[PDB]
C-alpha cells in the first residue's frame, strides 16, 4: 500500500485549491454572471461584455467552474448555461447561500481570513488588523458593506422568522422587544401570527431605518416601535418577552455577560427572554464549526454549547427555563427567566 | 423540488467554506503543528504553549481541522494526534503539497486571490495591485518570499527532473542549457543520467546562487556552469539542447515570443529545444485549470494547448518535431527545432 500516501497528498491538494474554487464563485457572483444566464445559455463573449470582464479570462473562469460543477460548459460555440448549483447563486434577498457568496466576495472579508493566524495567536478578531477597522465600525461607515452583511443576515433571518413564530406561544404577551433584530423579519413574523402583540425593535440607526422600511411594507408599522439604539446601553423596561437572535455569538464571554445583565435588569419577574442562536452540541456538524471560526475572524465571537451558555446566564442572574429546536439545524430557542 | 434545492445549496455552501478549510491548514503549517505531533499525541494546551498560540482558539482550530479529516481528535484528555492527512503537511523540500501549503500560507499569496476580480477584468496579475509589487520583484528582493516560492517550485521539479532525464535521449548531446532552470534539479537529473553531458544553467542572479549551491553540493559544479542573467536579454548560443521548463506558462504571448525568438537565434540548425510544460488538451482536469488560474493571479500567466504553442513557435522561427508524455500528468515534453 505504498501509494496510500499518494491519495493523502491528492486530498490535501484538493483542499488547498478549494480556496481558489471559492474565490472563483465570489468573482462569478460579483460580476453577476448567474443572473445573465436566466433567459437561456449565453456565450462567454456576451457574458464578458455584459459584466465588464476580460473575455478570454472570463472564459477561463467559467471553464474552470463548469469543471467543478458550477455552470454547464455546453462544449461548443462558447456557450455556458445555468445549472442546479449555479442557480443557487441567483441573487435573492431570501437566499442564504447567494447573499453570503456576495458578502464573501468583498475584499475586506477575504482580507480578514488573510490574518487568521493573528486570531489563532491572540483570540481576537483578525478583521481589525487586516482592514484597519472593526467589522461594526465598517458596517457603520460603509453603506455597501452594511448592505452586503444585512442582506446576508437578512436571508437567513427570513427563513428563521416564520419558524420561531411557530415554535413559541406568544399569546399571553402584550409586548415583545427584539434586541438587535436586524431588518425585523423576526419581529414581523411574530406580530403577524399574534395580532394582539405590540412590538419594539432595537437596532443601530442605519439598520433601524431598514427595519422600519420592511415592517412598514408589511402593514405592521403601527404595531411596532422602532428605537435607533444600542444594546450595551439602552433596552426597554417591563416588556413581556425579549428576543435576541444571532447577536450573542458575536461577542466574547465578558461582553455576552454585559448584555445579559442589561436584559436581566429590564425584565419583569414574569418576563421571558428568548435567546435564539446556534448551539454547539455533542455532535457539531462541520458546517457549524466553520461558522464558529467565521465569527472569530469577523468579530471575535464564538458559538457556545448548552453548558457554556448556562454558565454565562448564571453569571447574569438568569436561568434556563426551556430549550426547544428551530429547524433541524444547530439553531435553538432558549427560553430564559429571571433568577 | 424542495429537497433537490436544499442539497444544491449545501453543496455550494461547502465550496464556500472550503476557503476557510484551506486557511485553517495554512495556519496549522505556519504555527508548526504537524512537526509537534511526530512523537505522539499532545494536548491543545501544550501545542499552544509550544507555538505561541492562544490556547482556546488553537483548540477550536484543531477541533475544526480534525472534523474535516486533518489530525485526529482523540476525544479524551484534550489530545490531538497526527494522521494521514496531516502527515502530508510535514515540512519536506521534496513534498509538493507541504511546500505549496507553506507558500500559500503567506499573506501576500492570499491577498493576490483577494483581487481575483481585477485579474478577471484584465487578464493581468492581481498580485501587483494587491501587494504594491510584482511577484518577480517580491521574490527578487525578499529572501523569505524567494525561499517559500523556490521551495514550492523546487519540490515539483525534483519529481519532474527524474521523469524527464528518462523520457528523452540526451546521449547525442554535448552541451545542454537550462533556461530559467530554478534551483537546478532538472539539470542535475540530466547530468546525472548522462555523465558525458555538460551543462549551463541560466537564472535570475539570486536564484542562480541557489542553483550553484544545489549543483555543487551534488558534485556537479565541474559539469555545469552557472549563468546569472535574464532570458529576455541573454541566451548562450551554440548548445546542443535547450530546456525551458514551466517558464513559458508564466508569460503572455508577446513575452513568450520575445523569449522564443532569442532562443531561436542561439540554436545551431542541429540544436533541439525542449519546451516542458503543462499542456491543455480537450477536457483538462480541474487541477490543471486551477494551476492555470494561479498563474493568472500571480504573474498574469496561462497554460496553453499545443496548437497555441505552435502558433507562438511559428512567429518565432521554430517548429514542433514531436511531443512526448511525461510524469503522467498534464506535463508534456515538446521537442522543437529551428525552422
Ligand atoms: N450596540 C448595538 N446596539 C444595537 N444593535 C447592534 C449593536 N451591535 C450590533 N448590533 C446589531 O446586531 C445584529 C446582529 S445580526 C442579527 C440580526 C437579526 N437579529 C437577525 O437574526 O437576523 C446586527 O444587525 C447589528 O446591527
Ligand atoms: N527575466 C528572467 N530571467 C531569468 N530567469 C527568470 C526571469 N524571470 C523569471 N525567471 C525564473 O523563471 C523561473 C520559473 S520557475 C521554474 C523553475 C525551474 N525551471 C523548474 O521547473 O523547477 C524562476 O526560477 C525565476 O527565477
Ligand atoms: C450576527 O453574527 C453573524 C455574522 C457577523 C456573520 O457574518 C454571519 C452569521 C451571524 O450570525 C451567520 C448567520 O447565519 C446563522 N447563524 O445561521 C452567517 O453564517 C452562516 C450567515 N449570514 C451569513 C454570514 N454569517
Ligand atoms: C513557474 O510558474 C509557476 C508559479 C509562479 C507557481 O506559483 C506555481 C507553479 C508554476 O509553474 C506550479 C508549479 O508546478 C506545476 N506546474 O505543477 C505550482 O502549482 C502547481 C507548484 N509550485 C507550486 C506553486 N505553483
Amino acid at each position: 500500500g505504498t501509494a496510500a500516501r499518494a491519495a493523502a497528498e491528492e486530498t490535501v491538494n484538493d483542499i488547498l485549491q478549494g480556496a481558489w474554487k471559492a474565490r472563483a464563485i465570489h468573482v462569478a457572483v460579483e460580476l453577476g454572471v448567474p443572473e445573465l444566464l436566466q433567459e437561456g445559455p449565453r456565450t462567454a463573449t456576451a457574458l464578458a461584455e455584459a459584466t465588464g470582464a476580460h473575455e478570454q479570462t472570463l472564459r477561463r473562469l467559467l471553464r474552470l467552474l463548469a469543471t467543478v460543477g458550477v455552470f454547464d460548459d455546453l462544449g461548443h460555440d462558447d456557450l455556458f448555461a445555468q445549472n442546479a448549483l449555479s442557480a443557487v447563486l441567483l441573487p435573492d434577498p431570501a437566499s442564504p447561500v447567494a447573499t453570503d457568496a456576495r458578502f464573501q466576495a468583498a475584499p475586506w472579508h477575504w482580507r480578514a481570513w488573510e490574518q487568521l493566524t493573528h486570531s489563532v495567536r491572540t483570540g481576537e478578531a483578525s478583521f481589525d488588523v487586516a482592514n484597519g477597522t472593526s467589522f461594526w465600525q465598517l458596517t457603520h461607515e460603509d453603506p455597501k458593506a452594511r448592505e452586503l452583511f444585512n442582506r446576508a443576515m437578512g436571508s437567513v433571518s427570513l427563513t428563521e422568522a416564520g419558524q420561531v413564530a411557530a415554535a413559541y406561544d406568544f399569546s399571553g404577551a402584550a409586548t415583545a422587544v427584539d434586541i438587535g433584530g436586524g431588518r425585523g423579519s423576526l419581529m414581523a413574523a411574530v406580530l403577524d401570527a399574534f395580532p394582539g402583540l405590540r412590538g419594539t425593535l432595537l437596532e443601530r440607526p442605519p439598520v433601524a431605518e431598514e427595519a422600519r422600511e420592511l415592517l412598514t411594507g408589511r402593514g405592521l408599522a403601527d404595531r411596532c416601535e422602532i428605537l435607533p439604539g444600542d444594546f450595551f446601553e439602552t433596552i426597554p423596561d417591563g416588556a413581556d418577552v425579549y428576543l435576541i437572535k444571532h447577536v450573542l455569538h458575536d461577542w466574547d464571554d465578558d461582553d455576552v455577560v454585559r448584555i445579559l445583565r442589561r436584559i436581566a435588569t429590564a425584565m419583569k419577574p414574569d418576563s421571558r427572554l428568548l435567546v435564539i442562536d446556534n448551539l454547539i452540541d455533542e455532535r457539531p456538524a462541520a458546517s457549524t464549526l466553520f461558522v464558529d471560526l467565521l465569527l472569530l475572524v469577523l468579530v471575535g465571537g464564538a458559538e457556545r454549547s448548552e453548558s457554556e451558555f448556562a454558565a454565562l446566564l448564571e453569571k447574569s442572574g438568569l436561568r434556563v427555563e426551556r430549550s426547544l429546536p428551530c429547524g433541524a439545524g444547530p439553531v435553538r430557542i432558549v427560553e430564559i427567566r429571571r433568577a
